[PDB]
């Protein structure tokens, strides 16, 4: 509270981590998926479907341009490649077993770079 303060965890890492973490996903074999934003005009029921659609490229240049606040909002967009994954594409799809399989990669690197 006002005057109250825990004691100053270390973040000033956060950025060049993060950037580490994201290189990882961008070269994983199974990361063709979720390499660039999803072709609007070409994929039928994603733009009505999808709220929020994310990318890596586009978590690249968030990440670039200062537009993370702190690494909890980085980590958000990630999930959210996933959970959009997930929305859209079957389990038992090849598409639908590269989310998975990133998003276990993803969540290990996370728990062993910061938790």
């Amino acid at each position: 509270s006002m005057s109250v303060k825990k004691p100053k965890r270390d973040d000033s890492k956060d950025l060049a981590l993060c950037s580490m973490i994201l290189t990882e996903m961008e070269t994983h074999e199974d990361a063709w998926p979720f390499l660039l934003p999803v072709n609007l005009k070409l994929v039928p029921g994603y733009k009505k479907v999808i709220k929020k659609p994310m990318d890596f490229s586009t978590i690249r240049e968030k990440l670039s341009s200062g537009q993370y606040p702190n690494l909890e909002t980085f980590a958000l967009d990630v999930r959210l490649v996933f959970d959009n994954c997930e929305t859209f594409n079957e389990d038992d799809s090849d598409i639908g077993r590269a989310g998975h399989n990133m998003r276990k990669y993803f969540e290990k690197k996370w728990t062993d770079t910061f938790k």
